[PDB]
């Protein structure tokens, strides 16, 4: 019978200290009020500019598995009870964002009120959303501003981007003249964004928009698109995460995300940790942002009622 | 007879745009009120924690050559009329900083009033100091806070440092357990400073203080020295400078600093430009911070009454 106490002893090891985990990573303040069958609205994680109709398909401790109504279960995904890119039924209508209805339906005709009755289902209550009354820190970022952004789907490339929306303390990065498939949400301290002129001065090759870098001028482009660059003072410095090699923690199995496993910090860089699942081969290691809501301190699973997968026997 | 107009034409070249130069680099707002013989107080540029008695030895356009009273002329140095690390007679006494008197004198016995009469000289008036009433931007930096700083004298090395003083919007970086010879003044956006934990996560080797990195803990050290780390949010992002290769500008000859020469941006990095003096061999090129008060737009010398050395014949 395995426990963290004796495991730390035998292994002569140490946990990543609790104080290094941020609010969404650490022990939650409250219970998981979500119930299977509850419906809500959510950003499609692979199409981050798109809002979708979602149902809680499963609940596990402080986490929920969400399902795209009327679509295949292969798209299902797990987030914690306090996730940021989920909203209550009605939020899209309230804020004027476009809501993708379930499969078979027309966007115009969809009507939550009738849909909830048909499905004999309740919407998750508004109290559950940790994002209903977020304290808005002042920011230099505004919709329309341009900048230089890593393509998260191809992180080798830095590209011309624009802020196309803002919600609470987050904003949506969109790559000019590309499909919205590559959009992503981040904040002002993101290590994946830089002011215009960054690439040139760091000897990196800026990917310019399709239909247009050996000539490209930011100035000409800003002028022709009647746009402003995000001011440099708007960007913030990402605090060092302080995670060290060999420290222990609990982390979601990216590949079988129903599980959380005992893990070790194998490696570290300026904004990522390389996680190793104890007892597994090293080819199951992987890199994840050190601020990720899917890594947690020792004890998280216990305190929140989620099973911890012990080290592979 | 050489002029910038015809030189730009013949060379088929372009000036660095005026708008890229910062306030201390660009055309000044007022004349140079300094006069030879005027006395003042100044930071010793090679010992930046030390204040010294200085005399204006020469005036050229908007610049002044300053002399350390009673010491060798080899120490003389040039700054612009609006320099930051010069202060009026009496400033050290006003602010409680230690003033190094001229050679031969005792620090305690030195007395500006009697010294000015003996030398039959006037102190530069307080109006001349662009630093007398500087608008103080709010900052997270406070005296005592620790951080990681490049050694500017050996910029290969990042080392453990502390903020040991603050004046207007600048602060003094001091390397723990080293001589003060390595101190230097900077601001919150300096590319030479980073929060604690930076080095470890960027695969750099932090130089720890003498008398103490394969074991070093920032936490233990902060605790034992009863000190706080400068918060990450206090650091700011250095705006890209926008200087491009082949662009023309005017710049001080670092090696014979009485002269300002026609120059070309030869190379660029994240915070520096490599200047080339037109007509000279490439072995006279050198690197300088792109925010340096010694590089200026085409026309600076004309408008301020400083001679421009044309391209070497
Ligand atoms: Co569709
Ligand atoms: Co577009
Ligand atoms: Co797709
Ligand atoms: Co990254
Ligand atoms: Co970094
Ligand atoms: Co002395
Ligand atoms: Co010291
Ligand atoms: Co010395
Ligand atoms: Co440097
Ligand atoms: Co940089």
């Amino acid at each position: 019978a395995w426990c963290w106490a004796s495991y730390l002893e035998e292994e002569k090891a140490v946990a990543v200290p609790a104080k290094l985990f941020k609010e969404h990573q650490s022990f939650p303040y409250n219970k998981n009020g979500f119930k299977v069958g509850m419906k809500l609205e959510g950003v499609d994680p692979e199409h981050q500019s798109v809002y979708c109709v979602l149902t809680v398909a499963e609940v596990c401790g402080y986490r929920i598995k969400l399902h795209f109504d009327g679509y295949s279960d292969c798209y299902d995904f797990w987030v914690n009870a306090d996730a940021l890119d989920i909203h209550p039924v009605g939020w899209c209508e309230k804020t004027g964002h476009k809501l993708h209805p379930p499969k078979g339906y027309k966007e115009e005709e969809f009507n939550w009120q009738t849909y909830l009755k048909t499905c004999k289902a309740q919407a998750a209550p508004k109290s559950l959303f940790e994002n209903q009354n977020i304290t808005v820190i002042p920011s230099g970022f505004r919709v329309g501003m341009k900048l230089e952004a890593v393509d998260k789907k191809n992180p080798s490339f830095i590209c011309v981007a624009t802020v196309t929306d803002m919600v609470d303390n987050r904003f949506l990065v969109h790559f000019d003249n590309w499909d919205e498939s590559y959009d992503y949400w981040c904040e002002a301290s993101s290590p994946h964004i830089h002011p215009v002129g960054w690439c040139k001065e760091h000897r990196r090759t800026l990917i310019t928009p399709p239909g247009y870098v050996k000539h490209f001028s930011w100035d000409k482009y800003l002028e022709e698109t009647n746009s402003l660059p995000a001011p440099a003072r708007a960007f913030k410095v990402k605090p060092p995460h302080g995670f060290q090699k060999k420290m222990k923690l609990e982390v979601v199995d990216k590949r079988n995300p129903m599980f959380i496993r005992v893990a070790t910090v194998a490696d570290t860089d300026d904004h990522r940790v390389k996680v190793h699942f104890d007892g597994w081969n090293n080819c199951y290691d992987y890199w994840i942002d050190a601020d990720s809501p899917d890594i947690h301190p020792v004890g998280w699973c216990s305190k929140t009622g989620h099973p911890l997968q012990p080290p592979l026997s």
